[PDB]
């Protein structure tokens, strides 16, 4: 009974949150998957969404300052990890030297003017001084799962990727993978928001209330999120 627009590096989050949440609580969770600045387009245009999760928290402030927002309903659900990967384990190496010295045609990102995680990446690459070197390999994915798709398809020899798309069970299960550290780019702090067609919903409150619970925390957690 909650459709809930969730930024793309929260598809398989949601996706199981959703189970332990139907079960839970009795109300469906209908998810819609993309970049988050294509939710905010969607949603100020009347898509039917009554929660938003978003990658950031300024596009719910954002959506909050023009009316689109239920006053009092923002709040951080994760805090997400940039990492650099690639599928081939000799590739990327543990302190990102490939960043200065690969060889490497194609670097994956999400497009910076729509996902948080790939204005993630341009901050880092900027604080890092390699913007000007980098630039010109760059290749944009439509959101950050599209992004990851890039290199785990071959598209691309290696990418930014979010933590949660190669993390499990407190570990980078795959590839290879440098952790971006934090200093390099804002910290991810990724928020949700109850917009006005969700006010006085019960599958949109209960929601909400579920993200901020015991088997919502542990789930979140086991995808690399900090809460
Ligand atoms: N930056
Ligand atoms: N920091």
């Amino acid at each position: 009974e909650v459709q809930v627009a969730v930024a793309a590096n929260f598809t398989a989050p949601i996706q199981a949150i959703a189970k332990e949440f139907e079960k839970d609580t009795g109300h469906r969770l209908v998810a819609a998957y993309g970049a988050t600045g294509q939710f905010y387009t969607q949603i100020k245009n009347g898509a039917p969404f009554q929660v938003f999760l978003s990658a950031d928290d300024s596009t719910p402030a954002k959506l909050e300052q023009e009316g689109e927002v239920v006053p009092g309903s923002r709040f951080t659900y994760a805090i997400g990890t940039l990492a650099l990967w690639s599928p081939k384990a000799g590739y990327v190496d543990a302190e990102g030297e490939v960043l200065k010295s690969g060889s490497f045609r194609h670097l994956s990102i999400a497009n910076p003017k729509t996902a948080p995680y790939g204005l993630a990446a341009t901050q880092a690459m900027d604080k890092l001084g390699l913007a000007a070197t980098l630039g010109p390999k760059l290749v944009e994915g439509q959101n950050i799962s599209q992004a990851y798709q890039f290199v785990s398809s071959g598209n691309a020899e290696l990418g930014f990727v979010a933590l949660s798309q190669i993390y499990k069970d407190g570990k980078v299960a795959t590839g290879s993978a440098w952790i971006v550290p934090t200093e390099l780019h804002d910290p991810i702090r990724q928020d949700a928001v109850i917009l006005n067609k969700g006010k006085d919903n019960a599958a949109a409150k209960a929601l909400v209330d579920y993200l901020k619970g015991a088997k919502a925390a542990a789930l979140i957690k086991s995808y690399g999120y900090e809460l």
